[PDB]
């Protein structure tokens, strides 16, 4: 038996994914299969349209020996490595799995992020963020990001007046945060892009003067999210 799971990705909360599983090989591989979910830093558990969800749907295409999990109204809780196997029958050999990462911002002003991009490693890229409802001068503005199969992390922040900037260690040489209060925006210049930089980036703002915080929980205002993809 050669199980292969497919079709995972990095998506936003509220979004949707369809996972597929092709049972193959030189033995029977009966198609009464199910899905298993291993949350990062925990052991595999089972999920099946069964486990307390009006949101997932198990479905089949016998012609293909494929099983399908349609996932709607995704929550950050559904982040995990996803695997098909028996769930009667038992214990086929597990396949590599497929990774599912459901990104989410923390937490008036309406922050809007520029589009981001698909860019090759060691390239550059420039994110921009703009408050639409209000004067952004007054706000401390941070960037957070959420990469595949990781926790949401602090990237960078700039204070009102721009005289204080702080970067997470993994970025110190590469990204620069800055602002043009005249254009009502903040910018993240991203240099020497690397696989680790692929994530959903989030702009976030808070009114200060207070101590300069690096927790998402400290920031009332949050962009929708913008996707950065580094290839090579």
């Amino acid at each position: 038996v050669q199980l292969v799971e497919s079709g995972g990705g990095l998506v936003q909360a509220g979004g949707s994914l369809r996972l597929s599983c092709t049972a193959s090989g030189s033995t029977f591989s009966i198609n009464a299969i199910g899905w298993y979910r291993q949350a990062p830093g925990e052991q595999r558990e089972l999920v099946v349209v069964d486990s307390v969800k009006g949101r997932f749907t198990l479905s089949r295409d016998n012609a293909k020996n494929t099983v399908y999990l349609q996932m709607n109204s995704l929550k950050p809780d559904d982040t995990a490595v996803y695997y098909c196997n028996a769930a009667g029958n038992r214990l086929y050999p597990w396949g590599q799995g497929t990774l599912v990462t459901v990104s989410s911002g923390g937490g008036e002003v309406q922050l809007v992020e520029s589009v981001g991009g698909l860019v090759q490693a060691g390239g550059s890229l420039r994110l921009s963020c703009a408050a639409s409802g209000r004067t952004f001068s007054d706000y401390a503005v941070a960037w957070f990001r959420q990469a595949p199969g990781k926790e949401r992390e602090f990237v960078a922040v700039i204070t009102r007046g721009g005289g204080s900037t702080v970067y997470t260690d993994s970025v110190k040489g590469r990204f620069t945060i800055s602002r043009d209060d005249a254009k009502n925006s903040v910018y993240l210049q991203m240099n020497s892009l690397k696989p680790e930089d692929t994530a959903v980036y989030y702009c976030a703002a808070d009114f200060m003067r207070s101590t300069l915080s690096y927790r998402a929980r400290a920031y009332e205002h949050w962009g929708q999210g913008t996707l950065v993809t580094v290839s090579s």
